């Protein structure tokens, strides 16, 4: 097993945040360290100072090779820092590891007896690009052989390698200090899950198996890569059109340019219900039977799937090709024609998903130029439900994503 090699795993066990590894470390909370709030194993490290302060049994350290697994998460704040933060110090006596955030980099830092050190560094921020990694979940992997390389990986990816032969002795610490410093700046957050070490290199393949398995290929993701949930405010956007919300113009909906351009959080947020009575607020789940719902101008609406397609000429007799505008309802009910499943893009751990209907004919959502109005010459980027689209299931057209307000990217505070 990859598990056999683990010595140490921070996981919530009956509430408590603990090793269970089955080495024992000792393992102190100090601060406002909240765990268990997005994932079973996370924890999140502020500007309030909060600390985890881990001891191994010492026994453990009785060196050739190691691997350290965790999810990261950094808020848009901290990220656009220009500074250097300490994130997780295991350094004592000049010698040790730490793990630092540094103008937007991620840097694994090894540091030998005479302060001599080696470093992995990753530009996750890429300028605040959307494209980016700022303040969305990555799984991050360092392997250390010290009579070789250290290795970087991203999302089972591997990214850079370092020499670390010039290296002298390493004394390791007992002590691993999680948090960063005391700021009055609020909205200087990250988080941590699933916090793992390792007495081995573990191979690309293992890394791998562990990314697909913390992932939870079976839970949707909004854009964050936080679970989506049922009863939550989102702003769905398609792939391509991240600068545009939904609005409803002549009995459709359609995409329009918000007017600022450098926000992600713009108009008319949907929240997503379960068509299957699951529990409120719960997670959404690879193939459940949704509906969206929008609160706009005062009233509660229902998306459902127009009845006839966008082409007058077609009326009620397309057979192939059909594309389908969608609009609000305000009878708000299970009505099938306002039923959609959500799907996981297969083989695709990207923070997207799929929608289909199989209300009468199967379709697909997806966003694109159209004429969408029956009547009308007009142009609008239009979210529209299609047939026969085998040919598309690999489009950036088809992806959707959910953008939830989330502490860690502020914006019109």
């Amino acid at each position: 097993s990859i598990n056999d090699s683990k010595i140490l795993s921070l996981q919530n066990k009956k509430n408590a945040l603990v090793d269970t590894s089955g080495y024992n470390a000792e393992v102190r909370l100090e601060g406002d360290v909240q765990v268990n709030t997005i994932y079973t194993n996370d924890f999140k490290l502020s500007s309030s100072g909060d600390k985890i302060i881990v001891n191994l049994n010492n026994n453990i350290l009785y060196y050739e090779n190691s691997s350290v697994s965790f999810w990261i998460k950094i808020s848009k704040d901290l990220t656009n820092s220009h500074n250097e933060y300490t994130i997780i110090n295991s350094i004592k006596q000049n010698s040790g590891w730490k793990l630092c955030i540094r103008n937007g980099n991620i840097e694994w830092i090894l540091q030998d007896i005479n302060r001599k050190y080696k470093s992995l560094i990753f530009d996750y921020s890429e300028s605040l690009s959307h494209t980016g990694y700022t303040n969305k979940w990555f799984f991050v992997t360092i392997t250390n052989n010290i009579m070789g390389y250290m290795k970087l990986y991203i999302n089972g990816e591997l990214k850079q390698s370092e020499r670390i032969e010039d290296l002298d002795e390493v004394k390791l610490d007992k002590t691993i200090v999680f948090g960063i410093d005391e700021n009055i700046d609020e909205n200087q957050m990250l988080w941590i899950r699933d916090f793992n070490i390792f007495s081995k290199e573990l191979s690309n393949e293992d890394i791998n198996i562990v990314y697909e398995g913390q992932i939870l290929r079976n839970v949707i993701k909004d854009y964050w890569g936080n679970p989506l949930k049922f009863d939550t405010e989102y702003y769905m956007i398609n792939y391509n059109y991240i600068d545009r919300y939904i609005a409803p113009k002549n009995n459709i909906l359609v995409l329009v340019q918000y007017s600022d351009i450098s926000k992600l959080y713009t108009k008319n947020p949907i929240t997503i219900k379960s068509a299957a009575n699951k529990n409120p607020y719960s997670r959404i789940l690879n193939g459940d039977d949704i509906m969206f719902h929008m609160l706009y101008d005062s009233r509660e609406y229902m998306i459902i799937r127009d009845t006839d397609t966008i082409y007058a000429t077609q009326g009620g007799q397309c057979s192939k090709n059909c594309v389908y505008a969608l609009k609000l309802q305000s009878n708000l009910g299970n009505y099938g024609i306002g039923i959609f499943s959500i799907k996981n893009i297969v083989s695709q751990n990207k923070y997207c998903s799929q929608i289909f209907s199989s209300f009468m004919k199967n379709t697909m959502l997806l966003a694109d130029i159209y004429k969408p109005w029956r009547f009308s010459f007009e142009n609008a980027y239009t979210p529209v439900a299609v047939t026969n689209y085998e040919t598309k299931l690999l489009s950036t057209s088809s992806f959707w994503k959910f953008i939830s307000r989330d502490p860690g990217w502020v914006e019109h505070h």
